[PDB]
C-alpha cells in the first residue's frame, strides 16, 4: 500500500507570496557570487533540489520531494549529498525570512530559481508539500553511481518513472557546475559556462575528443583537451545508440531540449505527489531580470 501525500497549499498563500520567494532566493543567488570559485549557488541548488526529489521509489511512493526530509541528519548524511550542504546553508535565511514555506516546497523552488536565473528554460512549479517526520526519510543509496553505464542509468531511471528522452533531458543539467574531487571522487566541469543554462553538456559529449583516464581518486572519468569531464554515465549517453539519437537532437535544437527539460524537471519534482482537482495551477515565475530588478 504506497503511501499517498496529498499537496496542501501553505495557508492563505497565493502565486505573489511564492513569487517574493523566488525573488529573495534570485537576490542572494547574485549577491553570493564567489562560492565556488565565482560560479555561485546555482548549479548546487539545482543539485540539491534533484537530490530531494531522486530518493523516489514508484513502486511505494517512499521518498521523494514532498516530505522535505533532507533536513534530518541521515539524509543530510547520506555519502551521495556530499556538499549539498552548501546548498542548504544557502537557503537557510530564506527559510527565516519566509517560514511559512514548507522544506520540500523551498529545496524545490530553489531549484526552478536557480534554473531560470542561470537563463534556462520556465520550469512550472507547484506549492503545497507537507513536512514529513524524521521516520519518513528515505535510508542512504536510492541516488544514482556515476561508475556505471548505459543499462545501470536506464535501469535506475524506471523508478523514478523517467523513460530515455526524460533520462537524457535531465542529464542536461550537467551544463551546470563541476564534479569536485573531495565530494565525488571526480574532478572538474562538463563544460566552459558553469552558470549559464544552455545545451553545452550535449554539444561537448560529441564535439569534444574524449579520453579515458583515471583521476586522482583513482576513479575512470573521460577528459578533454579542452580541461572538461565527463562522467562514465554521461559518456554512456553516447555509448548506447538510442541515448545517442536524443543527444543529437538536444544537440542540435536548443528551443526543444528546454521544453523537454522544463517538463521532465517539473515532473522529478512532482513525483508522488497528488494534486487535488481544485489545487491552483502550476506558478510560472517571472525571473528577476524580467522584473526590472
Ligand atoms: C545517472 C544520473 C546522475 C549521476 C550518476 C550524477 C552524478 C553527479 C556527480 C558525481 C556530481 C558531482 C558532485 C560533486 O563532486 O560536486 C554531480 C553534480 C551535479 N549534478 Fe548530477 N548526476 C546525475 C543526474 C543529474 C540530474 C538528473 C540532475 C538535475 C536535473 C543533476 C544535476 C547536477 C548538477 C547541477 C551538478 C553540479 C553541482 C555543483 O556544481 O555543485 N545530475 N552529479
Ligand atoms: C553568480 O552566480 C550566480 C548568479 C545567478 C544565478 C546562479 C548563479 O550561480
Ligand atoms: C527547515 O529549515 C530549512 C528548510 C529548507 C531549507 C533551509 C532551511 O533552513
Amino acid at each position: 500500500t504506497p503511501l499517498v501525500h496529498v499537496a496542501s497549499v501553505e495557508k492563505g498563500r497565493s502565486y505573489e507570496d511564492f513569487q517574493k520567494v523566488y525573488n529573495a532566493i534570485a537576490l542572494k543567488l547574485r549577491e553570493d557570487d564567489e562560492y565556488d570559485n565565482a560560479i555561485g549557488y546555482g548549479p548546487v541548488l539545482v543539485r540539491l533540489a534533484w537530490h530531494t526529489s531522486g530518493t523516489w521509489d514508484k513502486h511505494d511512493n517512499t521518498g521523494g520531494s514532498y516530505g522535505g526530509t533532507y533536513r534530518f541528519k541521515k539524509e543530510f548524511n547520506d555519502p551521495s549529498n556530499a556538499g549539498l550542504q552548501n546548498g542548504f546553508k544557502f537557503l537557510e535565511p530564506i527559510h527565516k525570512e519566509f517560514p511559512w514555506i514548507s522544506s520540500g516546497d523551498l529545496f524545490s523552488l530553489g531549484g526552478v530559481t536557480a534554473v531560470q536565473e542561470m537563463q534556462g528554460p520556465k520550469i512550472p512549479w507547484r506549492c503545497g508539500r507537507v513536512d514529513t517526520p524524521e521516520d519518513t526519510t528515505p535510508d542512504n543509496g536510492r541516488l544514482p553511481d556515476a561508475d556505471k553505464d548505459a543499462d545501470y542509468v536506464r535501469t535506475f531511471f524506471q523508478r523514478l518513472n523517467m523513460n530515455d528522452r526524460e533520462v537524457v533531458a535531465l542529464m542536461g543539467a550537467h551544463a551546470l557546475g563541476k564534479t569536485h574531487l573531495k565530494r565525488s571522487g571526480y574532478e572538474g566541469p562538463w563544460g566552459a559556462a558553469n552558470n549559464v543554462f544552455t545545451n553545452e553538456f550535449y554539444l561537448n559529449l560529441l564535439n569534444e575528443n574524449w579520453k579515458l583516464e583515471k583521476n586522482d581518486a583513482n576513479n575512470e572519468q573521460w577528459d578533454s583537451k579542452s580541461g572538461y569531464m565527463m562522467l562514465p554515465t554521461d559518456y554512456s549517453l553516447i555509448q548506447d545508440p538510442k541515448y545517442l539519437s536524443i543527444v543529437k537532437e538536444y544537440a542540435n535544437d536548443q528551443d526543444k531540449f528546454f521544453k523537454d527539460f522544463s517538463k521532465a524537471f517539473e515532473k522529478l519534482l512532482e513525483n508522488g505527489i497528488t494534486f487535488p482537482k481544485d489545487a491552483p495551477s502550476p506558478f510560472i515565475f517571472k525571473t528577476l531580470e524580467e522584473q526590472g530588478l
